[PDB]
């Protein structure tokens, strides 16, 4: 679990969307496990505008951070599971860390702000739904 809070806005993977995050619908994108909702209290965090390939990100299962170099943002085939059919995730960065059933939401940062969250892995594997491409979180 988790969520990026930035101005006005509550960014979490969308299979893990409340009932309140869809009545305060912003946008959302099955393709890229992405939603986001309104908030009525100022967020804590700030999005990244660069293009870093490597960063740190939490690890819910460990409870602990790791340092990670990852892929650009692309097109990458997901399994099946109880949430989305099999399908390509778009915007998706992977890196070797560990991840598990759980860790989704964990956030991906570098020195320039805070650059995605956890979205899948499995196998060594970490990947992260990347933000810093929606620059109207910033306004
Ligand atoms: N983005 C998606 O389509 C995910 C929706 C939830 C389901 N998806 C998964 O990957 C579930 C899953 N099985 C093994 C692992 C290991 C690490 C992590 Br993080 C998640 N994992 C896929
Ligand atoms: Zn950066």
């Amino acid at each position: 679990s988790g969520a990026i809070y930035v101005g006005n806005y509550r960014v979490v993977n969308r299979h893990l969307a409340t009932h309140n995050d869809w009545a305060n619908l912003v946008w959302e994108d099955s393709s890229r496990d992405l939603l986001v909702s309104s908030t009525t209290a100022q967020g804590c965090d700030t999005i990244a505008r660069c293009d870093c390939q490597t960063g740190v990100y939490y690890c819910s299962s460990r409870r602990k951070h790791y340092p990670v170099s990852f892929s650009k943002p692309s097109l990458i085939f997901v399994e099946a599971s109880e949430y989305y059919p099999a399908r390509y995730q778009s915007h998706l960065m992977l890196a070797v860390g560990h991840s598990e059933p759980g860790d989704c939401g964990g956030i991906l940062r570098c020195q320039h702000g805070v650059v995605g969250i956890v979205s899948t892995g499995g196998n060594g594997l970490v990947g992260f739904a990347d933000v810093r491409d929606l620059l109207w979180l910033d306004e």
